[PDB]
């Protein structure tokens, strides 16, 4: 890496490091036949909205919310992910295990992951059993 950032070392800044470890463990079946194009395993859903927010639009904004509309904008984003299911997820990863807020800023597809992931933790604290007795640490008066 250039800067003191990361750390993988790899002169390939050009792909995407390989997320997808496909384990060899299955068994190789033929099935060779996927030659031509495949339209399949993947819906007409085509770009009609505007560009979403993540990394990149956190990225767009150094020197005003670099450190804001990773939870404080992208609420009326994540309502598009998830089934309005919003209304902390964002605003939690404001406040998560903190690996999620960093990780989030610095992939285009991170802060989305560990959006929905956080999701499964917004509902595991939300009607579940984490119910929280603390209502001081909450907010009063919603800004605008």
């Amino acid at each position: 890496g250039p800067l003191g950032s990361a750390a993988a070392a790899t002169p390939a800044v050009r792909t995407v490091p390989q997320y997808k470890y496909a384990a060899g463990v299955r068994n190789p079946q033929q099935h060779l036949n996927a030659q031509p194009q495949v339209t399949m395993q993947q819906p007409a859903v085509h770009v009609q909205g505007q560009e979403p927010l993540t990394a990149s639009m956190l990225a767009s904004a150094p020197p005003q919310e670099q450190k804001q509309m990773l939870g404080e904008r992208l609420f009326p984003l994540i309502q598009a992910m998830h089934p309005t299911l919003a209304g902390k997820i964002t605003g939690m990863l404001l406040e998560i295990d903190n690996s999620e807020l960093l990780h989030m800023l610095e992939s285009p597809e991170s802060l989305r992951s560990k959006v929905d992931e956080a999701v499964a933790v917004l509902q595991a604290h939300q009607a579940k059993e984490a119910a929280q007795k603390a209502v001081n640490s909450a907010t009063g008066v919603p800004t605008v």
